[PDB]
């Protein structure tokens, strides 16, 4: 984890995984200014998952874009999301 509480403009994410017939949920909490690409590492490692053949998208099966602050992707995006896996060649 990190330590940080209350700093100025921090956004919470809510992803559940949606492998586990129980769907847990967990809050996180990091600066906007962080990429939300790094909310997934961290939504990984949290639900102990590899950080490689998952991501996060929207409830429209789009992608996102970490080309921004997260408090840029979890409000062009949103902050309900979920974790899906990914997979570039193989799986099959």
């Amino acid at each position: 984890g990190s330590e940080g509480a209350a700093t100025m403009s921090k956004v919470s994410f809510k992803i559940t995984l949606t492998s586990d017939p129980r769907l847990p949920y967990k809050v996180l909490s990091v600066p906007e200014s962080t990429p939300f690409t790094a909310v997934l590492k961290f939504a990984a490692e949290e639900f102990k998952v590899p950080a490689a053949t998952s991501a996060i998208i929207t409830n429209d099966g789009i992608g996102i874009n970490p080309a921004q602050t997260a408090g840029n992707v979890f409000l062009k995006h949103g902050s309900e999301l979920r974790i899906i896996p990914r997979d570039r060649v193989g799986s099959c």
